[PDB]
């Protein structure tokens, strides 16, 4: 009563379901990440931190020789698999397995965003290309281009003395390269198998339905991103913003940074909205932070 | 279901051997005519009724 | 692992539909402050909730 | 005998655009009630009046 | 005889933007009087001036 024709029809139906789920899959990681496709084992990023400028013709043209050291992204792979129990096919209860695979496809689509934001939340526990934490209080910047002389302290991590609060981030996306890079080696693909004389069909009972993928996420250059675990207040936000805008690279030349978007946890989104984004202040009007940044709501930050 | 990360292992679907027992039911209704107004030709009734 | 839930619609009884509309769905508040919940959800009026 | 005058527009400098908005062009009053003068006149802000 | 001097915009270093907003951007003072300088000029913050 069961023939390969039914198997092929089910495969076509599940392919249609997966394609439909992928088509309507929301994409959010692109807002604060850059995609760089690769064609080898990994990618080397040792040129980050360099800030291309324009230079005069006082004499010999200056050309930089970036260090051979690299970021060593070391891409990885993911998949998820689901089962059927081989039981309800006889009962013809095929109404199920539609929403299941639709949800699987949606989760596959959302996986890159989840991983990117999970890595972002753990910035204090991860080191960038230069060998220091992405959000650190003692980032090095030399007073000379060649990198000589006493270094100076520049901080992009702000924390309270006690009673730690929620952690929020201020990012920049106007630049060509976003603070985070999301590698994509292979587009996720589905792997099905339904033969009557194959593994796990005779052993136990699970008609496996898997979906593979191969991606990884790495940091960019820390000069844009910042972290602040202090209470989200107008004065604190102004302090962070005017400290960020007053950052100069080696040689005392401001980079003209444009903090674009602010990211907050779901448990403080309402407080961020009411503090920033409302015309009338607590007592007065003309809040000086109206539509200054585009809030990016996300559930991946708890 | 969610996309799972490789650790040198495989993870099959979790939930199994369970049900909900919806136990579908049935409903009905009925109306009458009284057999009287047919003679009077008062068939205007029973249009909005139906 | 957060599920990224998206609360879509709000259902209220007929006796509080006006209160829901005035509290949420209007960008002008009673005191004269901007409401951050304008058109955030689609209200569904229904008479079966008394 | 009344002349039947119909005031059309109110001219303010660019400095008083916020007050012009609050009086006309917005649905919020100072107390937060609906305006009784919404879109009653067509404001014309200008830089020639400072 | 003079010309039509009409100061349009004001430029401050990023370290003085807070004071620029404080002087221009707040309507009510402690006493309770409106500031006559609101939106008088178009603020333009720049980082090139340190």
């Amino acid at each position: 009563i069961i023939t390969p024709a039914l198997i092929s029809a089910l495969k076509t139906s599940f392919q249609k379901h997966f394609q439909d789920a992928l088509a309507t899959a929301p994409s959010t990681y692109l807002q604060v990440a850059t995609v760089i496709p690769s064609t080898t084992a990994s990618n080397t990023y040792g040129w980050l931190g360099q800030f291309p400028k324009l230079r005069e013709w006082i004499g010999q043209r200056v050309i930089k020789d970036m260090a051979a050291q690299g970021y060593q992204i070391t891409n990885k792979l993911f998949e998820s698999t689901v089962g059927v129990k081989r039981t309800d096919i006889e009962d013809d209860n095929l109404g199920v397995y539609g929403p299941l695979m639709q949800e699987m496809g949606r989760a596959a689509g959302a996986h890159p965003d989840e991983l990117v934001f999970a890595l972002l939340k753990a910035g204090n526990a991860n080191l960038c290309y230069d060998g220091q934490n992405f959000f650190d209080t003692d980032h090095p910047v030399y007073p000379n281009v060649d990198g000589t002389g006493t270094a100076t302290t520049v901080s992009n991590l702000f924390a309270p003395a006690a009673d730690p609060g929620a952690a929020w981030y201020l990012l920049d996306t106007s630049r060509s390269l976003k603070p985070l890079i999301y590698q994509e080696r292979m587009k996720p693909s589905f792997t099905s198998m339904t033969k009557e004389d194959d593994e796990q069909v005779f052993m136990a009972d699970e008609y496996r339905y898997g979906v593979r993928s191969r991606c990884n996420v790495g940091f960019g250059f820390w000069q844009l991103a910042a972290m602040s675990t202090e209470e989200l207040n107008q004065v604190n936000f102004e302090k962070v913003y005017d400290a960020m805008r007053n950052q100069k690279a080696d040689g005392g030349r401001p980079l003209d940074i444009r903090p674009n978007l602010l990211v907050v946890p779901t448990t403080l989104r309402s407080k961020a909205k009411e503090v920033v984004g409302v015309q009338r202040l607590a007592n007065g009007a003309d809040n000086p932070n109206f539509e200054l940044v585009q809030v990016l709501d996300t559930a991946w930050l708890n």
